[PDB]
């Protein structure tokens, strides 16, 4: 247990989060609680036993050739602890297909007090013995989600909330870095409500100029660290729908604005999009321009919803639901070198 | 979410905690801590044992006369003495308020060097809650920062990270129903002046204050736990205690608004004298808009646990010694014990 | 450059006599441009002789003394004569009361805001304190003006960090080279915000105004502040009581001034010259304070001056005894002698 | 007009990228009146006008120095003056397919309370001046804030940084708002015995503090450039490093903070030869792939030896700007990485 990060242990960080954001390559989020995959589950019929959870994983993770598009697969602790029904390590089946694995690390959301029910990601308790302990079962890079709202009649997000997410994003990553984990840094604004793409735009600007400048007080070395940004979009309920280019565009101009170039991927979310939106977006994004960092995708369901619809429970459609991963996986790998198949 | 009976619970039990005359004792040590004081007067350090010891302390005749709050460990909270009361009850027989410890210790932050966090926010309102229920009105967390001119310590990070975190506790706490001590600590180690202390402290509150600002801490439910202004322990200089309390108020004065309503001091490694004396020193110096009292532990109990020495027999000496502590430390805060430096 | 003890020491003399109790400032220091408004209002060519004669009016009144501890000028002023030839600043000295001159070149626009504001005159800042320090002035005045607007999210992080920084960065200037600053982050009333809103706002300017006082090593001992009271907006159908402005201006100012500043004199703003005297009344008399609280009043108290001279020296008596009446009324607010909100 | 409209912030951007033009860099000759004295005492030449007038002719008449030269920066004076053939300086300039730039601060004073740190002056009237130079013909500006590394003295202290950032980032933004690309330049001297890694690290902590304020102040950075320091050790440490460590600390201090929006860096060269900064321009883009242009912003670089070889008289004119052209060249080349990791 070291304070301060040396060369050897900076250099491993760096080589992972390159390895991560390789060209061509993005994020499986398989990093679903109980709780959540109570939820995923219940949409198809599917009971939640450890046992159902364990099947469904494995297949997923035995996905042949899977590694060719997918660098990482975040887990959720009882995961990367677990055993397939054959016996194998989960860890051990992503090994065999090229693909490091990475754990969540945060413990969940609660309100700051007097917001308007804005949040504060808890977890730094304990936060390095964590990391300690899933680095020895074979993690190397760590997810922590904060979240953030807009909205204008209410003046989010606030200062305290983009305060408390910076502050709380720097500590999370430092300490995952003194432990060996790449950590993803992920600062979610949702896409809730009905503003408009340029709000968006404003608004994420303003949220990851002050994450990086946080990551730099903190000492947080870019090198061996990831973004998970959202997209800049439209509100859900906004009536004005924007071409997927202006997405792209804002998207691109956001992270251009505020990223320097040592941070050597953004893995994007694509929160509530649908599998085939979060893709056209990514390859508009990649297309309106050169960029020094890796732009590709950590996604979960919209790399999951059409495999779990189509595994429906039962390993008789083991195969059909592999081949349903691998086409959704090869087109975010293709959308992430903008090749699927300027307003100041 | 603070509502208006909330920020007046609060502020009650805040200006409560201050009351002209009175300050708190520190009971919060931890098995580990009192296991060298118990090892001192051959003692076993036992939860029966700690709960007998502390039993004497509460049923002091007369101790809420000069004590308004008293600082627990979980332990002690939840815990009955020899005859089956619980030390809770005898605090409220005394009229004083229990108060708890909310934090979880100390950890490095990474890229310093030996700099600290204090750690505990996760499951706090919860443990608030709980704490509470079972009588609880104010509570504890010490941040800890350090003097060191060649390595330019505290670093930013180690202030910015101290304001942060103590602000976001006192939220919670408030939240919760619990009177916030905000104790941001100068360790007094190393070799310094009084002056760079004073510089120091100065900026750190400066960075303390706000950060309770953007963090919406009601002052007027808080109360601020520093340490005085004194020249380092390895210093060859030896200020008068008359320069003491003139920083001191200084510090504080330059920096804490009137709306909190009360100072209550930390004693570091002072003598049960010099703190006494130091903080008559503070008092006498100016008029100030808040108490300036004690939170004392060691300053208080030394000669307390060393006059009970492990035996029933010696309890009233015992309970007769911190009624004279805690009686010269009642006068020292109301300041009436019984080149230059810039305005 | 570094603040030596003699220069502090004289400077904290000096803001304390400013804040003595009882005493307040006449801000006389219109520029010409606002002067010829005040002028038009009651008929009066704007001439530098009529400027002379109306300030020399003035600043001849018997007694003004002792209800006035300092007068802002403008430079113009600082350097003129009266009609007699006797210098303005000899008759301010004559009466006791010390001279103050207006620092800032007034306001431009903030670009990529919706038209807030920044102050500028920071060039050649030292060089002019140095001039008028010579000249006898021994107060400064800059103002910095902010707005709210709800629904536009002003004042914007923008304003507030641009007003900080620049009160900051002339409040230490002035203090190196001999003159007491007084620090003015007036928010305006404009709009129909509440009370409420103001009360939050202020407090939130004020935090980051104390903080950059301290980030540039201001001396709080030897500086004053002049901010806006906590009022509803002009267009807000609120009518608040006098006694809750009093509360919630005393409360901003609880919660974020340190007690080592020695004074808060107000601005009036668009308010009547008596309710500018009620206000203050009320915000002396709802608690105790560690700052003087007192007046730099401009249009409250000479509207009734200037429209009794009128133009012509017949009146100089007439007008010279409605400004010792409104100077005495202010002089008594200032000592407080004239559900629920959050405590 | 206050908010940046479109066609502005478009004009803006093409003119920084034409200024970052892959292969060109900027001639700084912008030497104050003060300042070229100390460079015609070099060469034993008077400062009078019309020496000044002849040297910038000399300059700006050297055929083909558009080929490497994108931008010149110019000192007010020069703006405004003819050659001696009665053409106007900026028209010699625009004969060659330079933009012209200017100066646009008013020089150094100190910061108070500091050790001699300081604040760049010049922001009042500023938007006024960028209007008359715009309309001159100035299509850019350069803003010149200081920064010294002292271990002993821990500078630089926050107040220099805030300082810097804060002033930067409001003159970017009013340059903007008055058609000129900002150069935006915060120089770390390199004076004292400093090693690499520590201007490595205060380097990387200025920019950072730069950018954020950048952001804050709404300075758009596609129509700005940055002119920073070379990440080097100190003039007096007795560690020199290797040119391809100066290389890699360069362009890990700028990939660790600069977004890729921005077009262009533009070195300075303080005071480094001739050949060394040609040379460590070389390294910094042999090392990497790069999302700016790394270029040059070089005064006496480019200038030491072209003053040398005019000596003041206009009968060695043409051997004059062929070692401009030379240097030029080099520079030009070297900004290729075509001259001819430690976390």
């Amino acid at each position: 247990m070291q304070v301060k990060l040396s060369q050897e242990r900076a250099k491993e960080l760096a080589e992972n989060a390159s390895f991560i954001a390789s060209p061509g390559k993005g994020i499986l989020a398989a990093d679903e609680s109980t709780g959540t995959i109570q939820k995923r589950f219940d949409n198809v019929g599917v009971e939640n036993t450890e046992k159902n959870r364990a099947e469904y994983r494995s297949i997923l993770f035995t996905t042949k050739g899977l590694g060719k598009y997918i660098s990482g697969c975040i887990l959720f602790e009882e995961t990367l602890f677990q055993q397939a029904p054959n016996g194998q390590n989960m860890v051990d089946l992503l090994r065999a297909e090229g693909i490091l694995p990475g754990i969540k690390v945060d413990k969940g959301l609660v309100t700051i007090p007097n917001t308007d029910e804005e949040v504060s990601t808890t977890g730094l308790d304990g936060l390095a013995e964590r990391c300690q302990k899933y680095y020895n079962a074979g993690a190397r890079f760590a997810k922590w989600r904060a979240v953030l709202s807009i909205d204008v009649k209410k003046n989010k997000p606030s200062n305290l909330s983009i305060l408390e997410t910076a502050h709380t994003l720097a500590r999370y990553a430092a300490i995952c870095q003194e432990n060996g984990l790449v950590p993803i840094v992920e600062p979610e604004i949702l896409a809730d409500g009905d503003h408009s793409i340029e709000v968006c735009a404003e608004v994420t600007e303003r949220v990851l100029a002050a994450v990086f400048k946080a990551l730099n007080d903190h000492k947080v070395l870019l090198e061996g660290a990831l973004l998970k940004p959202n997209m800049v979009t439209q509100g859900v309920d906004c009536k004005d729908k924007p071409a997927p280019q202006t997405v792209g565009f804002l998207t691109s101009r956001a992270l251009r604005r505020t990223v320097p170039p040592a941070l050597p991927g953004v893995m994007f979310l694509s929160g509530g999009q649908s599998e085939s939106m979060a893709t056209r977006h990514l390859n508009e994004i990649n297309k309106c321009n050169k960029h020094p960092w890796s732009l590709s995708f950590s996604y979960g369901r919209a790399l999951q919803s059409s495999v779990l619809k189509t595994w429906n429970g039962s390993m008789s459609n083991a195969a059909a639901a592999q081949d349903v991963l691998m086409k959704l996986a090869q087109q975010n790998s293709e959308a992430s070198l903008g090749s699927l198949k300027y307003i100041y």
